[PDB]
C-alpha cells in the first residue's frame, strides 16, 4: 500500500501484524481480519517476508519501530471507545467490511476491502461530515424520490418466510405493506441488483461492551438510495421506516442510533457547526 500525513493503507496480514507488535490487541470483529501466523517459527517468517514494504513506505524505521501516527491510528481503532460498525454488501466472493473508532476525542476510519485495509484520521464535529464514510461501499446513487412508509421489522426475513412458502414477491410486498407506489422500489431491494450496508453503533462504558439491537441500512437501488431505520409504532413495536436516503436523513438516523447508547450521541447540539 501507501503512506499518508493523514492515512495509510496496508495489507490485512501487516496491518494485523503492526497490532501485535503494538500489543494494541485485537481489530475489531466487523473487520473479519485473520491472523497472517501462528508460532514463533512463521511469524518471523512473515516479518522477514512482508517487512520490506512498511520500509519503503515508512510505517517502520530503521530501528524496526513503527510509526508514532500509525501506532496511534490502529490503537485507535483496537480500543475505541464509541464506534460504528460498517457491514457493506455487493456481489458475493467480495469482503468489504468499515468501522468508524472514537478514543478519547480522535476519529479513526478502518475500510478493509479483500486483502487492503485502510486507516484514515479525520476531524469530524458533526454526524454529517460522516456520510461519505458511510455510504463509501455503495453505487453513489441519489436519494429515490418516494413517500415515507414503513414496513414490520426484518420485513426481508418475512418477505423470505412467504417467498419460500408460495406467495410470489408480488403479493409479499402488498402483504408487508408496501404502498403500491413503491413496489418497484421495494422489489429491487430484495431482487438480486442492490448494494447496501448494515450500519450498528456500539460503545464501552465502563467494563463491558454495549451495542444497539437493530441497525441502520442503506441501499442504493436503480430508483435511488434508499434509508431505512428503525422507529416505533403507535403501540410500541418496533417497525422499519423507509425514507429518501439524504445525507441529512442519514446523519439523522445514525445520530439517533449512538443517542440510545448510554453515552448518547458523539457531537452535543452546537452552534454554527455547518460547511
Amino acid at each position: 500500500g501507501h503512506m499518508g500525513p493523514n492515512a495509510v493503507e496496508l495489507t490485512t496480514d501487516q496491518a494485523w501484524c503492526l497490532a501485535d507488535v503494538l500489543g494494541a490487541g485485537s481489530y475489531p470483529w466487523v473487520l473479519a481480519i485473520t491472523p497472517p501466523y501462528s508460532d514463533h517459527s512463521q511469524r518471523s517468517a512473515f516479518l522477514a517476508a512482508q517487512s520490506a514494504e512498511l520500509t519503503r513506505m515508512g510505517v517502520v524505521n530503521s530501528a524496526g519501530a513503527v510509526d508514532p501516527r500509525v501506532a496511534q491510528w490502529i490503537t485507535t481503532v483496537c480500543r475505541a471507545t464509541q464506534w460504528l460498525d460498517l457491514r457493506f454488501v455487493s456481489g458475493p466472493g467480495d469482503l468489504l467490511r468499515g468501522m468508524v473508532a472514537r478514543r478519547s476525542e480522535e476519529t479513526v476510519v478502518a475500510l478493509r476491502n479483500a486483502q487492503l485495509v485502510t486507516f484514515t484520521a479525520m476531524d469530524i464535529g458533526h454526524q454529517h461530515a460522516l456520510v461519505p464514510v458511510l455510504t463509501a461501499g455503495l453505487s453513489g446513487r441519489k436519494p429515490a424520490r418516494f413517500d415515507d412508509f414503513a414496513l414490520p421489522a426484518a420485513a426481508g426475513a418475512r418477505a423470505d418466510e412467504q417467498i419460500r412458502n408460495g406467495a410470489p414477491l408480488a403479493e409479499v410486498l402488498e402483504f408487508l405493506g408496501v404502498p403500491p407506489s413503491a413496489r418497484p422500489l421495494v422489489e429491487s431491494v430484495f431482487d438480486g441488483r442492490r448494494t447496501y450496508v448494515e450500519i450498528v453503533a456500539g460503545e464501552h462504558r465502563d467494563g463491558h461492551r454495549v451495542t444497539t439491537e437493530v441497525g441502520v441500512s442503506i441501499i442504493d437501488t436503480p430508483h435511488g438510495r434508499i434509508l431505512v431505520h428503525p422507529t416505533k409504532a403507535f403501540d410500541g413495536e418496533w417497525i422499519s421506516t423507509f425514507t429518501p436516503g439524504s445525507a441529512d436523513a442519514i446523519a439523522m438516523a445514525v445520530e439517533r442510533l449512538t443517542a440510545s447508547l448510554p453515552s448518547g450521541s458523539w457531537f452535543p447540539d452546537q452552534p454554527l457547526t455547518r460547511d
